[PDB]
């Protein structure tokens, strides 16, 4: 069961603008991905502190950077608190709508897009590099979901079949053609110290066999 749905305008613009706009910082996107998994592995640690047993599907709080060449994807594993279906499907995407009006009327007044994140909307920023994102989340409170936007307008929520998470959030970068230079080793470590080297969770990259 594969239900679609329609972007918010708002958020298909800024999708549009993201992807049509000549920008070459476009590595900062992966600065945006892992401050994302940083707020989402503080809100599990905050909510087990009053509640030791949210922590019972997985002790451990960290993020994992996953590049596979074969599949030609990068991806942004976290251990946090996953998101439910409603946050998947209107949920996040309406706190996003205020963010979006910010976020452009200060593009017209001489800001640029490495600035996404001051408005909260730094998820969007993977279309920078990615075609197809795939998004796999688990919430204590909902079942494993799969959500999927390839942009031009729409996007796609289903239950997910596949490897049980225990809970977090999995974001699916399917690279495009030409930016295939963020699957090498090399490259995404210079990102992750230029831009994330302050985070207070152990970042493990994989190595590609
Ligand atoms: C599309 C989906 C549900 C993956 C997200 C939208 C927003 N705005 C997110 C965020 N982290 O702000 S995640």
């Amino acid at each position: 069961e594969v239900e679609t749905f329609a972007f918010q305008a708002e958020i298909a613009q800024l999708m549009s603008l993201i992807i049509n706009t000549f920008y070459s910082n476009k590595e900062i996107f992966l600065r945006e991905l892992i401050s994302n998994s940083s707020d989402a592995l503080d809100k599990i640690r905050y909510e087990s502190l009053t509640d030791p047993s949210k922590l019972d599907s997985g002790k451990e709080l960290h993020i994992n950077l996953i590049p596979n060449k074969q599949d030609r994807t990068l991806t942004i594993v976290d251990t946090g608190i996953g998101m439910t279906k409603a946050d998947l499907i209107n949920n996040l995407g309406t706190i996003a709508k205020s963010g979006t009006k910010a976020f452009m009327e200060a593009l017209q007044a001489g800001a640029d897009i490495s600035m996404i994140g001051q408005f909260g909307v730094g998820f969007y920023s993977a279309y920078l590099v990615a075609e197809k994102v795939t998004v796999i989340t688990k919430h204590n409170d909902d079942e494993q979901y799969a959500w999927e936007s390839s942009a031009g307008g729409s996007f796609t929520v289903r239950t997910d079949t596949g490897e049980p998470m225990g809970r977090g959030t999995k974001v699916i970068l399917h690279l495009k053609e030409d930016q295939t230079e963020y699957l090498e080793e090399r490259r995404i470590k210079e990102i992750v110290k230029k831009h994330s080297q302050f985070i207070g969770y152990p970042i493990t990259l994989f190595v590609e066999k």
